[PDB]
């Protein structure tokens, strides 16, 4: 078995035992635009505003959210590994972007897709969230029963050996990403982690008792687009032309919508129906009789025509860099791409 | 009963059922510090970087979260209200402050507070809300329950009166600010909203049903010190010298921390035993034998020590403004608070 060396890189408890928070996000975005050593500097506690363990889950986060790659200098500078910001962090937290302060639900999702997402080139950086959401066996699970699943896929995935710390660590840090803060004790610590709001995991039994478990309700929270947007880019992980494919695929294939946002082949396809009645190029279609998606031209691209068009066409406004601009102004993203390519 | 009419404002649905979003809240403060005009000025959607229908949303929800006050300019011949920073949004949302990112859950807690806070001089802003969390006798109610305790309520506390319609649309608002996003239902429609995060409102027994209710179980993100500043916030309504109050009071009187934060009369009194066993100006006294909390000293001060302590004093940083400074820089906020001390006729 390797789904999973195939599609996230060997990557456990780097966030230092911090789950997400706006404020790390949104200041990573802002030192590293201008800074490729934003996080490698002997200043960077100071300059960020926080403690020096947190400076290293700050960058983890970026690069865990697909907001920033990292790669060597130089001009030199050395080994350093220095940050460099994606074209999907300037569309989205840029002050001119998409969402720069999370104000809507669909934006959590949106980092929450990125988080799991993996493609040829850019694998995920959270193993054990992919493990988790795309791999595991059972809904309910107590922390060591997940912990122990990990333990098992990076022991047949990856050649060197599970840390079980270290996965132990990224489960309690799932709990605490993706729970209720009520259902926490903290020794005040409490923090705000903004991927609450999705309702995705529950205490289960409340004493509270040792289970937690993932939740299988609807999602009004999360935008049709949002889907239609994750449906289109699993797709152009193996297609860059006009083509098709099936909803059952997008419901139940590890990597896929279905597992990511946990909703059923039914969401899926009111989505992509409401989708489909703006965008001319797109169609459910139903065949023998299975329905599937089919784009008329390659989907990579129209996945962020539906993803613009649900903040208003960011691309079009005053100044905005083509990811053919950003390219050329931080090469090495694209660098960074080709020696994750040339592994395969 | 005029318990409303000395506690708030007059003022319904002027959020236009837009719940609170820490952009409106970071961004108004960002402006509002050089530009007492940012909410009226032809480029207010621009430079706020929102809708034209989401300012005036925006200005009320700085005012009602005592993060600004509103007072006429120095332009003569001109109505408009202008907008002024307060010192306790320095103190919090700078980037200087005590959370300018509301990272923690106790900065939440806080903001809840000063929404329901009132105070002889600065009265809540958020009427609908006092009436929900202070003066309705149930906890667990419909929406058109809700809005039909806050129309009574209303009707003996301001002859005007705003339409029920403004009452429904604040009864929408409370509940979109409190109840997991996973029980509203859109158009996509959802907003974030941090408030959620405290728990204090959820669905109950639904279908179909349509029932809500506050919640009532334990608060393990509400910091001690938290509670200890609001007690002796509430306190300090009433006193500036050393004195006393009952934990009974703190927890059953309407505006006091019990009713607002929904903890009971024991979560009260444990918060308060962790804080004074560092402060001993500070005490929890028993009498025949109900218990009080004591203070040597008056409270409203040592009410702000308590809760600069929470994060790490922010006042002694290089150059952190007393509210001293902060007048002489912003001097339109001990106007307005001149001005609404003498309706106090
Ligand atoms: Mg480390
Ligand atoms: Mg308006």
């Amino acid at each position: 078995d390797s789904r999973l060396a195939e599609a996230a890189h060997s990557s456990f408890a780097r966030h230092e035992t911090f789950a997400p928070r706006f404020g790390w996000l949104h200041k990573a975005y802002m030192q590293v635009q201008s800074n490729p050593e934003a996080f490698l500097a002997d200043d960077a506690p100071v300059q960020l505003g926080v403690g020096k363990n947190m400076v290293y889950a700050m960058r983890y986060w970026s690069r865990a959210f697909k907001l920033t790659r990292e790669h060597y200098g130089d001009d030199t500078n050395s080994r350093a590994m220095l940050s460099y910001p994606t074209w999907e962090a300037r569309w989205l937290l840029d002050e001119d972007g998409a969402d720069p302060y999370l104000e809507e639900l669909g934006s959590l999702w949106l980092l929450h897709w990125w988080l799991l997402s993996s493609r040829p080139g850019t694998k995920s950086w959270a193993p054990s969230w992919y493990v988790a959401f795309h791999l595991a066996p059972f809904s309910r699970f107590t922390l060591a029963d997940l912990t122990q699943v990990i333990v098992r896929h990076v022991n047949l995935s990856f050649p060197e050996g599970p840390v079980e710390a270290s996965i132990a660590k990224d489960v309690d840090c799932i709990t605490k990403m993706y729970v209720p803060a009520q259902r926490l004790r903290g020794g005040e610590d409490l923090l705000s982690c903004p991927f609450r709001e999705l309702g995705l995991m529950e205490q289960v039994g409340q004493r509270g008792s040792s289970e937690w478990e993932f939740t299988s309700g609807s999602r009004p929270s999360l935008p049709a687009r949002i889907i239609a947007y994750a449906c289109l880019d699993y797709a152009a992980r193996t297609t860059r032309n006009a083509g098709s494919i099936s909803l059952a695929r997008l419901a139940n294939e590890p990597g896929a919508p279905g597992r990511a946002f946990r909703i059923r082949e039914a969401d899926i396809a009111a989505a992509l129906e409401k989708v489909a009645a703006s965008h001319q190029e797109l169609q459910l279609v139903e065949a023998v009789g299975q329905r599937s998606l089919t784009f008329t031209s390659g989907p990579f691209d129209l996945a962020w025509d539906v993803l613009d068009e649900q903040y208003d066409n960011v691309r079009s406004r005053p100044n905005f860099p083509t990811r053919e601009d950003w390219a050329r102004r931080y090469p090495k993203l694209a660098e960074a791409e080709k020696r994750e390519l040339k592994q395969l």
